Parts: C-alpha cells; sequence; structure tokens
C-alpha cells in the first residue's frame, strides 16, 4: 500500500523507499527497520504533540544528479516515510497538482531520473 | 509562529491567513481564531500521535483559481495553519524548490507570490 500522492521512490542505503513528498516536514523521515541509529535524537513537533526520536546514522541516498550522504529521523509513529524540505531542496523538485493527481518532477519539469 | 516556505497568504472568512503549504496534510488546518466551530469532529493522525479535533463551519476561501467554500480542522496544537492537499487540488498549485526556499505558482505557471 503506497503513501498518497505526491510520492516518490528513492534508493536509501541501497534499496528503494517510497516516500510521501511532504512540504510540511522540516526533515525527512523513515519509519520501519531503519538500520543503524545514532546516539543523537531530535525533538519532533507534530500536528498533535511533540517528543524525541532518534537520528539514523548517515545513509547513501541516490538523487537525480548524484549520491548524497544524509541522515533521517526514525519516527515509528508515522504511517509512512516522509521526504521533506531538506531533500526537496537538494532535488530542486517541483510538485504539481494541476495535472492528474499530484506529481513530482525535477528542476526543469523532468521526471526525476533518480 | 510565521510558517517557513513554501507558504501562501489567502483570504479566509474575510481575514488573511498565512499557511504553510503542506503536501503531507490530507486536510487543511486553522490554529488560532478559527471562527465559529461545528460540533462535528475528526480523528487526526499526526507524526507523533493522534487526537480528536473539531471542524470549523464553512468559510469562503479566496483562491487564485476562484473563491470556494471550505471547512478546516481546528488544531490549536499546531504552530501555524496548514494548506493541505484538499485545497492544493482546488488551486491546482505548483510548488517549486529553488535556492534555499520554495515558491508557489498557479496552474498556468503564474507566480502566486514574491
Ligand atoms: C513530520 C514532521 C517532521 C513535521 N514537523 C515539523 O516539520 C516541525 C515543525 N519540525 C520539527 O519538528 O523539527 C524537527 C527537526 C529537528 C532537528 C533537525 C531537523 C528537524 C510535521 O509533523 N509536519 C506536518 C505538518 C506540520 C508542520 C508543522 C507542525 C506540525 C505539523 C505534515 O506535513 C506532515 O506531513 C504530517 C505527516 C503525517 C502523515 C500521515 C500521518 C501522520 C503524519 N501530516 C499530518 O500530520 C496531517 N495528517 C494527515 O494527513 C493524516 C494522514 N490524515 C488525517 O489525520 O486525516 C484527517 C481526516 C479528517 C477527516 C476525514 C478524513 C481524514 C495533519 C496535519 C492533518
Ligand atoms: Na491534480
Amino acid at each position: 500500500e503506497p503513501p498518497p500522492e505526491p510520492r516518490i521512490t528513492l534508493k536509501v542505503g541501497g534499496q528503494p523507499v517510497t516516500f510521501l513528498v511532504d512540504t510540511g516536514a522540516q526533515h525527512s523521515v523513515l519509519t520501519q527497520n531503519p538500520g543503524p541509529l545514532s546516539d543523537k535524537s531530535a525533538w519532533v513537533q507534530g500536528a498533535t504533540g511533540g517528543k524525541r526520536y532518534r537520528w539514523t546514522t548517515d545513509r547513501k541516498v541516490h538523487l537525480a544528479t548524484g549520491k548524497v550522504t544524509h541522515s533521517f529521523l526514525h519516527v515509528p509513529d508515522c504511517p509512512y516515510p516522509l521526504l521533506g524540505r531538506d531533500l526537496l531542496t537538494k532535488l530542486k523538485a517541483q510538485i504539481h497538482f494541476e495535472g492528474s493527481g499530484a506529481q513530482v518532477v525535477g528542476p526543469m519539469g523532468q521526471p526525476l531520473q533518480v
């Protein structure tokens, strides 16, 4: 069962993750069997309350133009992974609701060759 | 208090409301001075938990694509209003990540701000 649109699949640590593309997330989120965790945590404020969640250690993430090293919040209270403004800035993504559904493309309108 | 980019100010119930444009919000949210409330409520799942919130009564929302009626979730636990997929679908918005921020444009590529 995929997250709602807009969504995108990126390779994280070598394997695909399908994210909800989330302009309301300050940083990107994993939710399940996230791999090695840092000892560090962040305070996460959600719509209904806040508490702390652990940072992953660094992950290799395949974007359209290159790999990047990036860390994620591990938030098992979230229903699916969230690709937030941290990674939307690196992708220079555009999100379009004026077509069929909501679609996510690259900086020149290109389906992200990711 | 003021939301990060991408953000947009809309007239809602005759007053300006500055929203975080939130592709991760299934429904749009008002946080302070929501106007009259209905006794209808909904369960909201946030990133860190869930809680029941009330719906506002109907508001006129002045979208660039034309004014419509919409009702909002009143979520006073949220730090700023959220413009979610329910209204982004009506606005047929595009959201463009460029530089360190993000801008909102209309269905025919007209900027809706700046
Ligand atoms: C994911 C978080 C990191 C994010 N929080 C933050 O960004 C805050 C301000 N930042 C912060 O915590 O900083 C972290 C940090 C620290 C150090 C370094 C870097 C980062 C967030 O909760 N963002 C949310 C918006 C928001 C923004 C600011 C403050 C509070 C909320 C949504 O975009 C985000 O997409 C969530 C993710 C999500 C998706 C699905 C489930 C649970 C959570 N959606 C939502 O919370 C919305 N829920 C939903 O869309 C759910 C799926 N549907 C729902 O409840 O249905 C309502 C319904 C009503 C009636 C009929 C049918 C349905 C909510 C606003 C309505
Ligand atoms: Na659409």
